[PDB]
């Protein structure tokens, strides 16, 4: 903590990010490094004061390349900021959207897949559930370097549950069959979450279930329907996204499993 | 009250609030925002203390405080309008809950809400003299929120004398306050600690079935509630320091809210 706080001063806020949909996140200065960094701030709730603190505290364990590296904090006295690297390009799911598609070629939808799998093989092993893994929380830098956006991190020893609080409403397409029905949160549910990214990497940022009506997708899903193979997708990595969509959460690979696959199709690609 | 002054007709009064238990306190809805509230009203307790504790809220402001909307002190009935805790009170909350999702992580968040709430009181040199769980607010996303009507601030301090005559819950109340009517932020970190008692156990009365008329004597000898089941040692220990007998010997909340903050943290 000590070794991570700095004043406020150190820093100069240059433009507010996202636009919005990250809430409180703003492009700032590192002045005596001239670096731009990214800056969260915490307006009047918005995020409840020791949320916002424990966010920082759980980041400061975490170191992964794949990751988003915390810079800073600013804890002392209002108004308190979390900062980190900027990701100079943005979120995934734009950076999909948008791309040149030849070259952004199937060998770097493999690399980018392998990266994010080696993050959630980190946390795993760490052991941290993630909770939000979808593109939109995924963030892209020069040279396709994708980082995991890293700031609701949950502490769970993987053979454990997290149970969310009533009420909670959940990105439904993105969510286990047991998070749906249960709240019941665990490193599965992650690896559900995770398979519905590959979908949406393998179709450069399509949204999931298209038209599918949002309060039929568990029926669905408990009777084993499933999206499709995308067009051009590999049967291995298509059979890979199959296998994270398990209906039960013990029969779903771990990311070291996962990660293991990725690797060797990037390196025989 | 410039600011604060509403028009009793601007809220649609519904059913009295919690069972009674508060008592005069009713469910109401905010026309103009569609916003429902908590009222609290004197048809006319004395009138000269409806004004002070609604003075008084109109200088409290924290995340973990019950919040002030408004107030009607132009003519009776007398209105204090605050905001509406969709969970009810800590206390019947952690009764029902289920403690798969209020697990011992919220269960320290909570603490380390409530006692950032006393941190301020104590800075602003306010003491509450009313911590228990029935007086905790419970919000969406495990929000909690200490009521604060009857806060008392302490013009010379730091030790408040009660009225004649007045008569405490005795099973959250401090030796000394028992002994002499005397109240202090000390006196509300006593009752803290049983609050976190209250807490540990999801909700059970202290000491069980104890005479009230032996309690003072039996601290006065030392007796202390002991830890209970699955309560971490490290909490158990602020417990027992909120139960020194000696005032000053008791933690700050600044100390116990950076403890609690730790250990909520840490995960
Ligand atoms: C999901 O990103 C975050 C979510 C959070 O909650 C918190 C805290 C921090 C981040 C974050 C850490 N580094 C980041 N670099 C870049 C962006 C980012 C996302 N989209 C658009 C821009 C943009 O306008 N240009 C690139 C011009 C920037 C966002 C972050
Ligand atoms: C301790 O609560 C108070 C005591 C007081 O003396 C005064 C004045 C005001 C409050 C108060 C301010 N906001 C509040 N929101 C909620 C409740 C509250 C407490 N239990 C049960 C309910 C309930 O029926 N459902 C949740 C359906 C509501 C009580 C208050």
């Amino acid at each position: 903590y000590d070794k991570w706080e700095m004043e406020r001063t150190d820093i100069t806020m240059k433009h507010k990010l996202g636009g919005g949909q990250y809430g409180e996140v703003y492009e700032g200065v590192w002045k005596k490094y001239s670096l731009t960094v990214a800056v969260k701030t915490l307006k009047e709730d918005t995020m409840e004061v020791e949320e916002f603190l424990k966010e920082a505290a759980v980041m400061k364990e975490i170191k992964h390349p794949n990751l988003v590296q915390l810079l800073g904090v600013c804890t002392r006295e209002p108004p308190f900021y979390i900062i980190t690297e900027f990701m100079t390009y943005g979120n995934l799911l734009d950076y999909l959207r948008e791309c040149n598609r030849q070259e952004v070629n199937a060998v770097v939808l493999l690399y980018m897949a392998t990266q994010i799998s080696s993050a959630m093989e980190y946390l795993e092993k760490k052991n941290f559930i993630h909770r939000d893994l979808a593109a939109r929380n995924c963030l892209v830098g020069e040279n396709h370097l994708v980082k995991v956006a890293d700031f609701g991190l949950s502490r769970l020893m993987t053979g454990d549950t997290y149970t969310a609080h009533a009420g909670a409403k959940f990105p439904i397409k993105w969510t286990a069959p047991e998070s749906l029905a249960y709240n019941k949160f665990s490193i599965k549910s992650d690896v559900w979450a995770f398979g519905v990214l590959l979908w949406e990497i393998a179709t450069y940022g399509m949204s999931p279930y298209p038209g599918i009506d949002l309060s039929q997708v568990y029926e669905l899903l408990e009777k084993d329907y499933r999206m499709e193979r995308p067009e051009g997708c590999p049967e291995k990595v298509y059979e890979l996204m199959r296998a994270c969509w398990q209906w039960n959460p013990s029969d779903r690979p771990s990311f070291a499993e996962i990660h293991q696959a990725f690797e060797t199709m990037f390196q025989e690609s």
